[PDB]
């Protein structure tokens, strides 16, 4: 079982005991509640608890963005997209 | 009309071909819609999560809202969870 202060959850059930109460979770609700409380202390960017949660290649995510754009860029050389580094893209002209 | 035309590049959204240097590119379906999209807002910036709507289309399926959202839903149904939110960063459990 997985324990936090609060929380007693089973993997192999879906089952999550909160302060002694018994909580019904979705299935998301609680891939993500059992994936943090298995990595206490840590912390997770938000397209990481997607990626985590949801799983991986079910629908587009910003990864997505980045990979089509270096896609573009092979295809045309010399292409004027300028990146903004943790931000995004600009297309110059 | 149909066509979009920016330096060494002529985009054509009806026939859906690129022209570039001269050469035909052959692009998917997502290649092309993200490059036309791009041609067509020439000197804007646009962040990633930006793109993915416009583009892949909006509310389409899940993204970085529907793990806030998935959040607020944990800290309703278990009051006092110890959920941190690291405003614009993401998220992480104390203890």
């Amino acid at each position: 079982k997985v324990m936090t202060k609060d929380l007693e959850i089973d993997r192999a059930t879906r089952e999550v005991i909160f302060k002694g109460d018994l909580i019904t979770l979705t299935r998301t609700e609680f891939d993500l509640l059992l994936f943090l409380a298995s990595n206490l202390g840590r912390v997770f960017t938000r397209d990481e608890l997607l990626d985590h949660v949801w799983g991986y290649n079910h629908f587009p995510t910003t990864r997505t963005v980045d990979t089509h754009v270096l896609q573009l860029r092979q295809k045309l050389p010399g292409l004027e997209i300028e990146t903004l580094r943790g931000v995004g893209y600009k297309m110059k002209a």
